[PDB]
């Protein structure tokens, strides 16, 4: 559902991770590896040269795309976009 888009399913999982301690942190982790993933895919410049729509830019562009799943899904949580926020300085730094 992280790839798929689908702000609902995220939501609904969500909601139920809720109340158990550190299933949010489950999750939590869950967005750490796949911001980490893309994050450092974007910035490791492939081939002969990288666009700004995917390197450059692209890694604002991303960051507002799991900031998306951050509010929509993830109630604006304070652990989830302090994750999103460190996956940010980690790849973000090397920008």
């Amino acid at each position: 559902m992280l790839k798929n888009g689908k702000t609902e399913d995220l939501g609904c999982m969500y909601k139920l991770f809720s109340r158990v301690p550190n299933g949010l942190k489950t999750m939590c982790e869950c967005m750490s590896s796949y911001l980490r993933e893309q994050g450092k895919a974007l910035v490791s410049e492939e081939g002969e040269g990288k666009n700004p729509v995917d390197y450059i830019q692209g890694l604002l562009d991303l960051k507002s795309r799991f900031d998306r799943f951050l509010l929509e899904s993830f109630n604006n949580d304070r652990l989830f976009k302090q994750t999103i926020a460190g996956d940010f300085e980690y790849f973000l730094n090397l920008n």
